[PDB]
């Protein structure tokens, strides 16, 4: 019992709602394997030494993702971007979980919709495989895109409407389930590992073992082994694999460092990184592989190209997997367990980011950790209202702009800034000191070369390509109009740009001269005596040349 615990609470830190949705239209979307390829080089060469720093951060320092920039302090600006991105992240995370709970809740019947046509919000053009002999005309697909989002109610991002009733009520249960969830402290958060360590990985086997044995498995398997350089020479793979592995690992919104706040001293950081990674290498690849299998069986279904037989966007495992569930002996049964694992995956993500979010807000004010009530009220309302805004008719346009833009870039230059901050300033040397302290041995030099150089490198790289190789932003045949983009690239800057702002106002607050105030700024605060001294580290090379 004691070991299958330890190993149910290591998988569940792995397992996502991320891995389970994003994964799915993101490999989709690039092809296939071509996606593989840079997702899993990445993967090690950032996600992992960015995981496991983060943990040891959090849990060394035993602060908030804020307050935990007392080492350095010019950074809680970063910390304060990693909050926002959080927020915007739950956001629309609680838009989804809210659509899994109103898919749900119509699963409970014995003749599903999303088996043929013929129901209200079928539209005339809607066809049949089976009642006769594009992919906006699917079964499946018409009634995701109309007797849940409404979208036929919708010119584009410019004519959202008014909030969907059924959907607002449904997103309303799941805010009230996560503030009553939230609303104590971070114990109750830690009896919801079991439902969701053993039910994805139970329905990611079944349903690729039942995909395998599908008429049209081997084309889709096919195209998924099949690798195209030509696009992995557009840096728009890069991109989505770099976002993809940082929302599925956790680590860039400050969730890691909340969580280990509150983990024991001599607990084991490296090895959590190491199965955790590995577990998130595999369950990704087996989610490709069902996909692609379960959409190759479509296409020989729907007898068109394998290029589009399903949107490329938000909600493609919406529109596959009750396909596949369609198929199975019992379908009703297979249905409603596999959302309501949708529903646990949603529940554990939400509450992790919210959590992070309280516990980074709290720590900078003791006022607020004194209410904590309060303060998660006020912030799950918050969150609510803005999600409420992405319910509209037209909101899967508001969903898609903020998934391209709250992420993504934002992220990227926050764990950048996150890493050139940790190892650069505060010396790696004194990184791997502490992380021998807690735990009883120094980091391989591996580890440290990953921190240091290869990972900032890597991640400068990727935020260049993506600030000067960027395209319109589009969902599926729409195109948004130019205001969007801008109001997109005004949200990503919304949370890059405190960076600058806390170094400037950092700078300006403090007292002293110009050396004097730098120094104040670079050291630790509790080493602060050591500034009339006139003995800084960081302003001797041999600082700066440790490896
Ligand atoms: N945008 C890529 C497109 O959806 C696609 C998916 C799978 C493929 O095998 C392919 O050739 C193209
Ligand atoms: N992978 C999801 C990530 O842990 C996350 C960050 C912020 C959030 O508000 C959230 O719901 C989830």
């Amino acid at each position: 019992g004691k070991k299958i615990d330890f190993l149910l609470s290591v998988v569940g830190f792995a397992v996502d709602l991320a891995n389970v949705w994003r994964f799915p239209y993101l490999c989709y979307k690039n092809g296939g394997g071509a996606f593989l390829i840079p997702y899993t080089l990445f993967l090690i060469i950032a996600g992992m030494p960015l995981f496991y720093m983060e943990l040891a951060l959090g849990q060394y320092n035993r602060e908030g993702a804020a307050t935990v920039w007392k080492i350095c302090p010019f950074f809680k600006g970063v910390g304060y971007a990693v909050i926002l991105i959080a927020l915007y992240v739950g956001f629309y995370y609680n838009v989804i979980i809210a659509w899994s709970l109103y898919y749900l809740f119509s699963s409970f019947t014995l003749n599903l919709p999303w088996t043929d046509c013929g129901h209200t919000w079928n539209s005339p053009n809607c066809t049949d495989p089976k009642l006769l002999n594009k992919y906006k005309f699917t079964p499946a697909a018409e009634f995701y895109e109309r007797g849940v989002l409404h979208l036929h109610e919708s010119s584009g991002i410019h004519d959202i409407g008014l909030p969907q009733w059924q959907l607002l009520l449904c997103l309303m249960v799941v805010v009230i389930v996560l503030y009553f969830s939230l609303w104590k402290g971070v114990k109750t958060s830690g009896k919801v590992v079991w439902i969701t360590a053993t039910l994805p990985y139970f329905v990611l086997f079944v349903l690729l073992v039942h995909g395998v044995t599908l008429p049209g498995a081997s084309n889709g398997i096919n195209a998924y082994l099949h690798i195209d350089f030509y696009r992995l020479k557009e840096a728009t793979v890069w991109i989505d694999a770099a976002t993809q592995i940082f929302f599925s690992l956790g680590a860039g919104f400050g969730v890691l460092i909340a969580f280990a706040s509150y983990n024991k001293f001599d607990n084991n950081c490296y090895r959590d990184a190491l199965l955790t990674s590995s577990i998130n290498c595999i369950t990704s690849f087996v989610s490709g592989f069902a996909i692609f299998s379960i959409l190759g069986y479509m296409a020989h279904e729907h007898k068109v190209n394998i290029e589009d037989v399903a949107t490329e966007g938000a909600g493609l495992v919406f529109i596959l997997y009750p396909e596949a569930i369609s198929t199975l002996s019992g379908s009703t049964f297979w249905a409603v367990v596999f959302f309501v694992m949708l529903l646990a995956l949603g529940l554990d993500s939400s509450m992790g980011g919210m959590e992070a979010v309280i516990t980074g807000l709290a720590d900078d004010f003791q006022v607020l950790k004194r209410h904590r009530k309060l303060f998660t009220f006020g912030v799950t309302f918050s969150t609510f209202l803005l999600a409420l805004f992405c319910i509209t008719k037209g909101g899967i346009y508001v969903l898609t702009l903020l998934d391209t833009f709250a992420a993504g870039t934002s992220i990227l230059f926050a764990v950048l800034m996150e890493a050139i901050g940790v190892s650069w300033f505060y010396g790696v040397d004194r990184f791997s000191n502490d992380i021998q302290q807690m735990m009883g041995f120094r980091p391989g030099l591996y580890w440290r070369l990953c921190w240091k150089f290869v990972s900032p490198a890597f991640l400068l790289f990727v935020v260049v390509v993506s600030i000067i190789n960027f395209k319109p932003l589009t969902y599926d045949d729409y195109i948004f109009p130019p205001w969007a983009n801008w109001v997109g690239w005004g949200i990503a800057l919304s949370s890059m740009v405190l960076v600058p702002i806390y170094v400037i106002y950092k700078f300006l607050s403090t007292q002293g001269s110009l050396w004097e105030r730098l120094a104040y700024g670079i050291t630790p605060e509790n080493e602060h005596h050591l500034v009339a001294q006139r003995d800084i580290r960081q302003f001797q090379l041999q600082h700066w040349l440790a490896i």
